């Protein structure tokens, strides 16, 4: 499948160079997958959904996305016109407020309710949570993503906004998880992304265009903006076979493109998201 003049970040993980506007895809688009958007919600009733995502637990007044972020990440992974895989069905679970923030308790919780419920659903080609979202080291909020990753569930976290190494954040800093880093579309480090050693992989992260609440769509940028391609990426590679929830941020840096990116700390990966897609 090709979609054309694709939001750039599409584009680019289809590609093995920049610059590109065409993003192709095998058809079956992540199809039988889930992805869990662990976030602000989703505001599952967007056209651009096309029914396939739902909210399924909140740990606040109401399962509304309130705030837009958690409908833009959704739509990164799997909305129809910005969505890495176009035919995954999406979970909402809200443990962010609508002004974005959340308490490490409710994140915490959150996490562990995902690795409950996914025994709920049916989703014969696996599981995915996007986590776009952090703060502070915590050993807490780590082994919450640790224990997610360890239940069967392919855990995709943000590097954090800090243009600092990611070690002092969480859950980037926890190394079991896939820790996403931010590109522009000149393949630079996005100027804000984190860096360091936990990094295993950067995704679009700069001028990203999605999904929306109030049924519309806004170009936003930051490490939760590469995440949710990571993840979408996931899916998709699960749906095809080729990789499982267990091994698939493994998988990606294997197939990833190499030293495409400029403003890389040594010491960090050179390695940019990439679904070496051949029709
Ligand atoms: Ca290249
Ligand atoms: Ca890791």
């Amino acid at each position: 499948a090709a979609q054309t003049n694709a939001p750039w970040g599409l584009a680019r993980i289809s590609s093995t160079s920049p610059g590109t506007s065409t993003y192709y895809y095998d058809e079956s688009a992540g199809q039988g997958s889930c992805v869990y958007v662990i976030d602000t919600g989703i505001e599952a009733s967007h056209p651009e959904f096309e029914g396939r995502a739902q909210m399924v637990k909140t740990y606040y007044y109401s399962s509304r996305d309130g705030n837009g972020h958690g409908t833009h990440c959704a739509g990164t992974v799997g909305s129809r016109t910005y969505g890495v895989a176009k035919k995954t069905q999406l979970f909402g679970v809200k443990v962010l407020d609508d002004n974005g923030s959340g308490q490490y308790s409710t994140i915490i919780a959150g996490m562990d309710f995902v690795a409950s419920d996914k025994n709920n659903r049916n989703c014969p080609k696996g599981v995915v949570a996007s986590l776009s979202l952090g703060g502070g080291y915590s050993s807490s909020v780590n082994s919450a993503a640790a224990r997610l990753q360890s239940s069967g569930v392919m855990v995709a976290v943000a590097a954090g906004n800090n243009n600092a190494d990611a070690r002092n954040y969480s859950p980037a800093s926890e190394p079991s998880v896939c820790t996403v880093g931010a590109s522009d579309r000149y393949d630079r480090r996005s100027s804000f992304s984190n860096y360091g050693s936990v990094l295993d992989i950067f995704g679009p992260g700069t001028d990203i265009l999605s999904t929306w609440i109030g049924g519309s769509t806004r170009s936003i940028s930051g490490t939760s903006m590469a995440t949710p391609h990571v993840a979408g990426l996931a899916a998709y590679l699960m749906t095809l076979g080729k990789t499982t929830a267990a091994s698939a941020c493994r998988y990606i840096a294997d197939t990833a493109n190499k030293g495409d990116l400029s403003n890389i700390p040594f010491g960090t990966v050179n390695l940019l998201a990439y679904n070496n897609y051949q029709a």
